[PDB]
Protein backbone atom coordinates (compact mmCIF):
# COMPACT_ATOMS: atom_id res chain seq x y z
CA UNK A 1 0.00 0.00 0.00
CA UNK A 2 1.43 3.19 -0.85
CA UNK A 3 2.17 6.24 1.51
CA UNK A 4 -0.70 8.06 1.57
CA UNK A 5 -2.91 5.28 2.80
CA UNK A 6 -0.31 4.24 5.54
CA UNK A 7 -1.40 7.96 7.15
CA UNK A 8 -4.62 7.74 6.30
CA UNK A 9 -4.81 3.85 8.34
CA UNK A 10 -3.52 5.52 10.96
CA UNK A 11 -5.51 8.85 11.24
CA UNK A 12 -8.79 6.25 10.74
CA UNK A 13 -7.22 3.85 13.75
CA UNK A 14 -6.38 7.47 15.86
CA UNK A 15 -9.94 7.92 15.23
CA UNK A 16 -11.86 5.03 16.62
CA UNK A 17 -13.97 4.79 13.40
CA UNK A 18 -14.47 3.86 9.80
CA UNK A 19 -13.03 6.43 7.32
CA UNK A 20 -13.45 6.26 3.23
CA UNK A 21 -11.30 8.31 0.77
CA UNK A 22 -11.82 8.76 -2.82
CA UNK A 23 -9.31 11.61 -4.93
CA UNK A 24 -9.27 12.05 -8.57
CA UNK A 25 -6.40 13.63 -10.05
CA UNK A 26 -7.48 14.94 -13.32
CA UNK A 27 -4.09 15.35 -14.33
CA UNK A 28 -3.32 12.02 -14.77
CA UNK A 29 -6.40 10.66 -13.98
CA UNK A 30 -5.14 9.02 -11.23
CA UNK A 31 -7.01 8.14 -8.13
CA UNK A 32 -5.91 7.51 -4.84
CA UNK A 33 -8.63 5.51 -2.32
CA UNK A 34 -9.15 4.45 1.33
CA UNK A 35 -11.82 1.88 1.92
CA UNK A 36 -12.57 2.93 -1.67
CA UNK A 37 -15.39 0.35 -2.37
CA UNK A 38 -16.76 -0.10 0.84
CA UNK A 39 -20.46 1.75 1.87
CA UNK A 40 -20.75 4.39 3.56
CA UNK A 41 -23.96 6.53 4.66
CA UNK A 42 -24.36 9.86 2.66
CA UNK A 43 -26.50 11.54 4.81
CA UNK A 44 -26.30 15.07 3.04
CA UNK A 45 -24.25 15.11 0.50
CA UNK A 46 -27.02 12.97 -1.92
CA UNK A 47 -28.24 16.53 -1.97
CA UNK A 48 -25.44 17.42 -4.62
CA UNK A 49 -27.23 13.99 -6.85
CA UNK A 50 -30.89 15.56 -6.10
CA UNK A 51 -30.17 19.25 -7.11
CA UNK A 52 -28.12 18.00 -10.18
CA UNK A 53 -31.27 15.26 -11.41
CA UNK A 54 -33.14 19.03 -11.20
CA UNK A 55 -30.63 20.90 -12.82
CA UNK A 56 -30.62 17.90 -16.20
CA UNK A 57 -34.40 17.92 -15.86
CA UNK A 58 -34.10 22.55 -16.49
CA UNK A 59 -32.34 21.53 -19.44
CA UNK A 60 -36.10 21.10 -21.31
CA UNK A 61 -37.80 22.72 -18.80
CA UNK A 62 -35.73 26.13 -19.27
CA UNK A 63 -37.82 28.06 -16.94
CA UNK A 64 -38.10 25.09 -14.54
CA UNK A 65 -35.92 26.64 -11.60
CA UNK A 66 -38.13 29.73 -11.61
CA UNK A 67 -40.84 27.77 -10.73
CA UNK A 68 -42.52 28.66 -7.39
CA UNK A 69 -43.10 25.98 -4.83
CA UNK A 70 -45.35 26.33 -1.82
CA UNK A 71 -43.74 26.10 1.57
CA UNK A 72 -46.09 24.41 4.07
CA UNK A 73 -46.12 24.48 7.82
CA UNK A 74 -46.41 20.29 7.03
CA UNK A 75 -43.30 20.21 4.95
CA UNK A 76 -40.86 21.29 7.75
CA UNK A 77 -38.86 18.36 9.08
CA UNK A 78 -36.04 18.46 11.26
CA UNK A 79 -33.32 20.98 10.25
CA UNK A 80 -35.21 24.12 8.34
CA UNK A 81 -32.55 27.38 8.27
CA UNK A 82 -34.32 28.52 5.08
CA UNK A 83 -37.54 27.10 4.48
CA UNK A 84 -38.52 28.08 7.66
CA UNK A 85 -38.55 31.41 6.61
CA UNK A 86 -40.82 31.17 4.01
CA UNK A 87 -43.88 28.51 5.54
CA UNK A 88 -46.95 29.76 3.98
CA UNK A 89 -45.16 31.53 1.20
CA UNK A 90 -43.04 30.15 -1.80
CA UNK A 91 -39.93 29.11 -3.02
CA UNK A 92 -38.10 29.20 -6.34
CA UNK A 93 -36.65 25.58 -7.34
CA UNK A 94 -33.29 27.47 -7.66
CA UNK A 95 -33.82 28.93 -4.09
CA UNK A 96 -34.54 25.06 -2.72
CA UNK A 97 -31.59 24.02 -4.79
CA UNK A 98 -28.95 26.59 -2.95
CA UNK A 99 -30.51 26.28 0.50
CA UNK A 100 -30.01 22.71 0.13
CA UNK A 101 -26.41 22.54 -1.31
CA UNK A 102 -25.49 25.50 1.13
CA UNK A 103 -27.42 25.54 3.97
CA UNK A 104 -27.98 21.89 3.93
CA UNK A 105 -31.89 22.79 3.94
CA UNK A 106 -33.56 19.17 4.67
CA UNK A 107 -36.84 20.72 3.57
CA UNK A 108 -35.28 21.99 0.80
CA UNK A 109 -33.92 18.15 0.03
CA UNK A 110 -37.48 17.02 0.00
CA UNK A 111 -39.05 19.48 -2.52
CA UNK A 112 -36.19 17.93 -4.76
CA UNK A 113 -37.17 14.68 -4.36
CA UNK A 114 -40.68 15.54 -4.65
CA UNK A 115 -39.91 17.22 -8.48
CA UNK A 116 -38.16 14.19 -9.38
CA UNK A 117 -41.12 11.29 -8.26
CA UNK A 118 -39.37 10.03 -5.31
CA UNK A 119 -36.51 8.94 -3.98
CA UNK A 120 -36.51 6.33 -6.88
CA UNK A 121 -36.66 9.32 -9.06
CA UNK A 122 -32.69 10.39 -7.75
CA UNK A 123 -31.29 7.32 -8.28
CA UNK A 124 -32.72 6.92 -11.67
CA UNK A 125 -30.43 10.29 -12.67
CA UNK A 126 -27.49 8.63 -10.91
CA UNK A 127 -28.08 5.49 -13.28
CA UNK A 128 -28.47 7.57 -16.18
CA UNK A 129 -24.84 8.86 -15.63
CA UNK A 130 -23.35 5.60 -15.36
CA UNK A 131 -23.09 5.86 -11.62
CA UNK A 132 -24.26 1.74 -10.17
CA UNK A 133 -23.76 2.42 -6.56
CA UNK A 134 -25.63 5.50 -5.37
CA UNK A 135 -29.00 4.46 -3.94
CA UNK A 136 -31.65 6.67 -2.32
CA UNK A 137 -34.32 5.34 -0.68
CA UNK A 138 -35.47 7.49 2.02
CA UNK A 139 -36.55 11.15 2.13
CA UNK A 140 -35.41 13.44 4.91
CA UNK A 141 -34.43 13.06 8.01
CA UNK A 142 -35.23 9.50 7.86
CA UNK A 143 -31.59 9.27 5.46
CA UNK A 144 -29.87 10.28 8.32
CA UNK A 145 -30.11 7.17 10.37
CA UNK A 146 -26.35 6.08 9.06
CA UNK A 147 -27.66 2.15 10.34
CA UNK A 148 -24.32 -0.27 10.85
CA UNK A 149 -24.41 -2.18 7.40
CA UNK A 150 -27.50 -1.11 6.17
CA UNK A 151 -27.61 -0.21 2.56
CA UNK A 152 -29.89 2.50 2.40
CA UNK A 153 -28.94 5.83 1.67
CA UNK A 154 -24.92 4.41 0.90
CA UNK A 155 -22.79 4.88 -1.83
CA UNK A 156 -18.91 4.13 -1.92
CA UNK A 157 -16.05 7.06 -1.92
CA UNK A 158 -14.80 6.08 -5.69
CA UNK A 159 -18.74 6.08 -6.70
CA UNK A 160 -19.10 8.89 -5.50
CA UNK A 161 -15.84 10.86 -6.53
CA UNK A 162 -16.24 9.47 -10.24
CA UNK A 163 -19.74 10.98 -10.01
CA UNK A 164 -19.25 14.52 -8.69
CA UNK A 165 -16.18 14.56 -11.49
CA UNK A 166 -18.81 13.92 -13.65
CA UNK A 167 -21.26 16.77 -12.69
CA UNK A 168 -18.86 19.12 -12.01
CA UNK A 169 -16.02 18.78 -14.29
CA UNK A 170 -17.18 16.56 -17.01
CA UNK A 171 -20.55 17.44 -18.72
CA UNK A 172 -23.00 15.02 -17.32
CA UNK A 173 -24.83 18.44 -17.38
CA UNK A 174 -24.83 20.82 -20.21
CA UNK A 175 -23.14 24.20 -19.58
CA UNK A 176 -25.18 26.29 -17.47
CA UNK A 177 -26.26 23.82 -15.32
CA UNK A 178 -22.94 22.60 -14.62
CA UNK A 179 -21.57 26.54 -13.49
CA UNK A 180 -25.10 26.77 -11.52
CA UNK A 181 -23.84 23.38 -9.74
CA UNK A 182 -20.12 24.70 -9.19
CA UNK A 183 -21.06 28.25 -8.27
CA UNK A 184 -23.41 26.77 -5.83
CA UNK A 185 -20.85 24.60 -4.37
CA UNK A 186 -18.62 27.46 -4.13
CA UNK A 187 -20.97 29.03 -2.02
CA UNK A 188 -21.66 26.29 0.35
CA UNK A 189 -21.57 27.75 4.18
CA UNK A 190 -21.37 24.37 5.89
CA UNK A 191 -17.78 23.03 5.02
CA UNK A 192 -14.97 25.73 6.96
CA UNK A 193 -14.24 22.73 9.46
CA UNK A 194 -14.25 20.06 6.88
CA UNK A 195 -11.84 19.18 4.03
CA UNK A 196 -11.35 22.93 3.00
CA UNK A 197 -9.46 22.99 6.54
CA UNK A 198 -7.26 21.14 5.62
CA UNK A 199 -6.00 22.14 1.77
CA UNK A 200 -3.73 25.17 1.22
CA UNK A 201 -5.50 28.63 1.76
CA UNK A 202 -4.94 29.25 -1.88
CA UNK A 203 -6.64 26.49 -3.43
CA UNK A 204 -10.65 27.47 -4.83
CA UNK A 205 -13.03 24.96 -2.88
CA UNK A 206 -16.80 24.35 -3.51
CA UNK A 207 -18.13 21.10 -1.32
CA UNK A 208 -20.94 19.40 0.38
CA UNK A 209 -20.83 18.19 3.73
CA UNK A 210 -22.99 15.98 5.61
CA UNK A 211 -24.11 14.07 8.87
CA UNK A 212 -26.00 11.60 10.53
CA UNK A 213 -26.12 9.70 13.30
CA UNK A 214 -23.24 7.18 14.25
CA UNK A 215 -21.37 10.56 14.26
CA UNK A 216 -21.30 10.09 10.47
CA UNK A 217 -19.21 13.21 9.08
CA UNK A 218 -18.46 13.72 5.28
CA UNK A 219 -17.43 16.07 2.71
CA UNK A 220 -17.65 15.69 -1.13
CA UNK A 221 -15.61 18.33 -2.76
CA UNK A 222 -13.92 20.07 -6.58
CA UNK A 223 -10.89 21.22 -5.58
CA UNK A 224 -9.30 24.07 -8.16
CA UNK A 225 -5.55 24.64 -7.03
CA UNK A 226 -3.45 27.39 -9.03
CA UNK A 227 -1.56 26.07 -11.97
CA UNK A 228 -2.48 22.45 -12.36
CA UNK A 229 -5.43 20.35 -13.23
CA UNK A 230 -8.41 19.83 -10.47
CA UNK A 231 -9.05 17.40 -8.22
CA UNK A 232 -11.79 15.57 -6.35
CA UNK A 233 -12.14 14.69 -3.00
CA UNK A 234 -14.57 12.85 -1.29
CA UNK A 235 -14.26 11.95 2.27
CA UNK A 236 -16.58 9.93 4.42
CA UNK A 237 -16.56 8.81 7.88
CA UNK A 238 -19.03 7.06 10.33
CA UNK A 239 -18.46 5.72 13.67
CA UNK A 240 -19.58 2.72 16.31
CA UNK A 241 -21.87 4.59 18.90
CA UNK A 242 -24.88 5.39 17.74
CA UNK A 243 -24.73 9.12 19.39
CA UNK A 244 -20.98 9.50 18.83
CA UNK A 245 -20.11 13.33 18.30
CA UNK A 246 -19.33 15.00 14.94
CA UNK A 247 -15.41 14.43 13.50
CA UNK A 248 -14.91 17.30 11.17
CA UNK A 249 -11.10 17.32 12.22
CA UNK A 250 -10.80 14.02 10.63
CA UNK A 251 -12.30 15.14 7.26
CA UNK A 252 -10.01 17.82 7.21
CA UNK A 253 -6.94 16.05 8.32
CA UNK A 254 -7.44 13.26 5.71
CA UNK A 255 -7.66 16.28 2.62
CA UNK A 256 -4.07 17.45 4.37
CA UNK A 257 -2.84 14.09 3.93
CA UNK A 258 -4.05 13.79 0.27
CA UNK A 259 -2.79 17.06 -0.37
CA UNK A 260 0.60 16.73 0.88
CA UNK A 261 0.82 13.39 -0.38
CA UNK A 262 0.36 15.64 -4.28
K1 LIG B 1 -10.73 -4.01 7.73
K1 LIG C 1 -28.64 18.72 6.74
K1 LIG D 1 -25.65 2.60 6.49
K1 LIG E 1 -24.70 13.41 14.50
Amino acid sequence: TSAVQQKLAALEKSSGGRLGVALIDTADNTQVLYRGDERFPMCSTSKVMAAAAVLKQSETQKQLLNQPVEIKPADLVNYNPIAEKHVNGTMTLAELSAAALQYSDNTAMNKLIAQLGGPGGVTAFARAIGDETFRLDRTEPTLNTAIPGDPRDTTTPRAMAQTLRQLTLGHALGETQRAQLVTWLKGNTTGAASIRAGLPTSWTVGDKTGSGDYGTTNDIAVIWPQGRAPLVLVTYFTQPQQNAESRRDVLASAARIIAEGL
